[PDB]
């Protein structure tokens, strides 16, 4: 069982950020993982946001990250057979990018993973999560 | 939409608690919801922690809740058809019970929901979450 691979291959993760008063917030995301092949460098998790400025929403995860960059993401596998349960969690620091190489990198990885991005537009900011630790569990 | 029923029927949710340094901690749980048949009263979400065996992960989670009762739980539904995505979130205040009526109430609801508890033991503390707000989204 490779935790990083199991996480990377999954379609959806839950992203947790901190609200202004410190309480946790949760939203699901689609995402792509970059495993740096210079081995010994931290993994990167990329996720795009469908948010326009001044006249729209989905603003909360961005506003949370801007105030406090500490985040966690979890991929879970449920089964009716509880001996088949597992999960993988990434804890890390999120940076929001509105231009540059990170946006390019994020867009690239996201399109490669999700074919839905052939029809669904991809013109919002990209969150880059530097993973400080991976955790996992199997039943 | 009906968000509460959708949440209540789902097999698994992601529970977010706060670590000692205030950063989010995430773990998936099985859970059961009590919706009061009286108007005004908040819903309660119940989830059990095993005490057949003590584990570092479970002591961490219990300590987080003891330290700060603020939690969030999310049920999400992924589909490769992104027009069918949805999620439901409960924000609330968690109390851990090691005996008493909350444990009885939680055990009863959990056994009613999960047939797996016919084989899996249920003799640990029960986390009872008083829901302060529900949120939901549909694609
Ligand atoms: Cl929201
Ligand atoms: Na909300």
């Amino acid at each position: 069982f490779d935790a990083v691979t199991a996480f990377a291959d999954a379609p959806a993760a839950v992203l947790s950020t901190l609200n202004a008063d410190g309480a946790p917030h949760l939203v699901p995301v689609v995402f792509a993982v970059h495993v740096p092949h210079v081995e010994g460098q931290p993994a990167r998790i990329y996720t795009a946001v469908d948010a326009k400025r001044k006249t729209t929403r989905n603003l909360r995860r961005l506003a949370n990250i801007d105030r406090d960059s500490r985040v966690s993401l979890l991929v879970d596998h449920y089964s009716d057979d509880w001996t088949q349960l597992w999960w993988v969690r990434a804890d890390g620091v999120a940076t929001t990018h509105h231009s540059g190489d990170e946006v390019a990198t994020g867009y690239a990885l996201l399109r490669a993973k999700y074919h839905q991005y052939e029809r669904v537009s991809l013109d919002g900011p990209v969150i880059s999560v530097e993973v400080s630790r991976w955790a996992s569990w199997q039943a």
